């Protein structure tokens, strides 16, 4: 019976490792806090160095982004998200995230992503897909590669 | 200011038309009740004749299915959903819906779909995508084709 | 590890019992399909005889109501929900549901309720609260009272 | 037609004011980023000075808390949330938030609260309720009190 085990949890910053966004990039780091397989939701911190244009992605659900530090923007919009701002991406929209400056502080963002991230080509083809399964595979692959007993980010406990 | 206009609404069965799932099928009918563009959620009735195997789809979010009448199942699972049952599909999973019998009552289902439906080939390629945008395009295209003043399924009012 | 057990499930109409909405009413019946303790969501069928005014309730989240049969309405609104209609109640609103006629078919409704139902007095005081915990208590109390092995409505499997 | 206006938005830290959590406290500050009246969801930054025990509250939905700075905890749990941690509160649970130390850095937290916050007495009575309506009233009352043209936190645009 699952409800007997469900309760308010807390995962401290240094109880989940920072890890490279493999096999695509070694500079973009990610830290997984929650990976909900029922609704397909992930809660993460995402570190990225300055002056980096990232791939255009089509996202199926919503994305809440709180900028911890640094500045960034989408090539498709005329605004810049600074530290202390909140960006709310809506369903079935396309975005090309990138750094707001060629050099400066690294971009750290707290993200709550619902649904899958479908990465695209210039010719508009779907090349890669990131979801809770790919998030979990990466989290468990890094843990098993190192000597880290992995935590259950799937449950709410 | 949007909250001033937000309130509990009601769309009666004969205030939204039954329409073919164009341009793919003329036999599978759909009725749109809500098309949320923020979270990418649609509420619909979906009519389908007996003995029809539908395309395999990968779904990015959740799907709550209440069977109004008829019986159906997924080729990937060993159970059959009858009238009065509730099926709860979870994020990033693949399913091939089909009729539970070659002949009998038409399958009517009340569906609450969160996210996009990525239709696939036997070779596993993404061929078609259904989302709130494609749902809205179809709803507005049928209304404009006929003499129907379309309703705002985007707002909650 | 929870994600290893998460999958698309199906609960048939006669695999969850119809039960009175105890200890408040013996005429209003409820059937529980899902009782999510993480987000506080319940999926149910709710049967009610004609000509019955129910208590006014304040609801904290949303409610999607599909009318399977019968007709009903809220005293606070000028519309009537008939069979085949969809009603979408929005957050922090107050409603007094009641039958659209003094005599006629029993009202059966498919409901997806997110959050708690705070029942109120004429003097506007909170008297009763219905949530996933009270839903689960009732489901498990009826099952234990009878000889029914209860199902895990808490998990998505 | 609402979907025509829906798009990815961004509210910068200094485009929404820090304001006291009136009429209850002048020391606890709040900053509103989003106030969704459909699902009853609010996105906020919440500043609180060290060594402050806050009222016990029962919450109807979920709460995602990212600690920007400082340390805090719930009296009902044995863990402490530090800067860089993520706390996920689940539906229909009771918590007494408080500072992890009598003196030290002020507690700043990024919160995503779904549903209402029902504040309680020692005798367990519901005394106060905070929701999107009370959040909006406070946001609009402070703006009108000062010479601030208020932003539409209700829409996703």
């Amino acid at each position: 019976m699952l409800f007997e085990s469900i309760n308010t949890g807390c995962l401290d910053g240094n109880d989940t490792p920072w890890m490279p966004f493999a096999p695509y990039s070694n500079d973009v780091m990610v830290k997984y806090f929650k990976i909900d397989p029922v609704r397909g939701e992930t809660i993460t911190l995402l570190k990225a160095p300055a002056g980096m244009e990232m791939p255009r992605h089509h996202h199926t659900g919503t994305v809440i982004v709180y900028t911890v530090q640094g500045s960034w923007r989408y090539k498709e919009h005329d605004w810049v998200a600074h530290a202390g701002s909140v960006v709310y991406e809506t369903a079935s929209t396309r975005h090309t995230p990138q750094s707001a400056y060629a050099e400066g502080p690294d971009i750290i963002t707290f993200n709550i992503v619902a649904g899958e991230l479908l990465y695209l080509d210039d010719k508009d083809n779907i090349i890669a897909v990131e979801n809770w399964k790919t998030s979990m595979d990466r989290y468990l692959n890094y843990c098993k590669a190192h000597g880290i007993r992995p935590k259950d980010l799937s449950t709410f406990e």
